[PDB]
């Protein structure tokens, strides 16, 4: 029932890099991840004013962060507009093709890694902290999927049978090892008030 | 022919801000617009993979800027997605409305009018050159109109029986009389340089 694709080469690369760089300051992988719910909730706050009933789905428009030091997982979940199949498989590898080779040059051209979501594909910072990422999301139109990857050039898609999420996007990174000062609560907090202070949506820190 | 709307009142609020307050940075307005230009232009293409008819009306996703010292204006155009009437009167000025309190809270506790495009109104921080701006867009589905406000608390739509454009966006900035320095090629591309370096979409200063 699981479905395996290949990276898009520049994105496999991309991937490659941002996991094999020497680059100490990994928090900014919070911010670029904030920041896609963020949009995703603009995307159907605007959609719902011209037809109120796509939040039928969910009214609130909100972003949790879910740390689980069991699991060593750290969730962030909003209940942003949501990701279609095609969106996950194809579309989103289309525009971030363009957004890779863009970066990867500013980078020869000195630029740093904390600028990665100037050029769209701020989400790849996850492998800085995360061996694996899982992403559960679904769409007003479509079911609820869950992608995955662990970032080897290979990513999988299937239908989620776990339990339905109503709308919006839930990505679970599992963290490396040597990573977990990003499940403690003052950590997170620290972050959040440093680079993520002026998003106008709610951001609620689950404690354990 | 000409239809004339009060803007909500937060956003009037605004703009009287931006003009009224001493602020030597003015420059900044140039990025706000080049950067809204580059997300109506991330739009259309996005749109465009899943229906490439979208792109009858134009293939080329870029940004001019023409500036004409002779009428004394600073003109961005762009061949993004375009606005509907109802994002002119409507929609935008919605989103608009907690975008600007957001904004004018961050103002008082201490934060400064260049941080205004985190809050969505980036737009606005045209009235710190311009006296008028005049907006002429075209989306795919509706047609050509022109949204024009000299910043009094009103704004004016009509459609526009001007030369067609096909889609997109052009923004016709009315410089102020002490602000003729945007109109130079050298001040523009020290702009462009410094601020928006890394638009992913041809930028093309024209000359006169
Ligand atoms: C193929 C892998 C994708 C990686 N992920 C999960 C993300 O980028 C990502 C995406 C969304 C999302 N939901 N709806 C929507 O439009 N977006 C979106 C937002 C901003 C840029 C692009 C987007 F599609 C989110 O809410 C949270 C995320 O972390
Ligand atoms: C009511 C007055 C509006 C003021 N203007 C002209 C702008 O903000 C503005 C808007 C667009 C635009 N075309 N299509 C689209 O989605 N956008 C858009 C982009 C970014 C945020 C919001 C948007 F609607 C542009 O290309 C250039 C602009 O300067």
């Amino acid at each position: 029932e699981v479905e395996t694709f290949a990276f898009q080469a520049e994105i496999a690369q991309l991937m490659s890099l941002i996991i094999n760089t020497f680059y100490s300051n990994k928090e900014i992988f919070l911010r670029e991840l904030i920041s896609n719910s963020s949009d995703a909730l603009d995307k159907i706050r605007y959609e719902s004013l011209t037809d109120p009933s796509k939040l039928d789905s969910g009214k609130e428009l909100h972003i949790n962060l879910i740390p689980n030091k069991q699991d060593r997982t750290l969730t962030i979940v909003d209940t942003g507009i949501g990701m279609t199949k095609a969106d996950l498989i194809n579309n989103l590898g289309t525009i971030a093709k363009s957004g890779t080779k863009a970066f990867m040059e500013a980078l020869q051209a000195g630029a740093d890694i904390s600028m990665i979501g100037q050029f769209g594909v701020g989400f790849y910072s996850a492998y800085l902290v995360a061996e694996k990422v899982t992403v559960i999301t679904k769409h007003n139109d479509d079911e609820q999927y869950a992608w995955e990857s662990s970032a080897g050039g290979s990513f999988t898609v299937r239908t989620d049978t776990g339990e339905p999420m109503g709308r919006g996007t839930k990505v679970i990174l599992h963290l490396k090892e040597d990573q977990t000062e990003y499940l403690e609560e003052r950590r997170i907090k620290e972050i959040v008030k440093k680079h993520s202070q002026f998003i106008g949506y709610p951001i609620t820190l689950f404690v354990e």
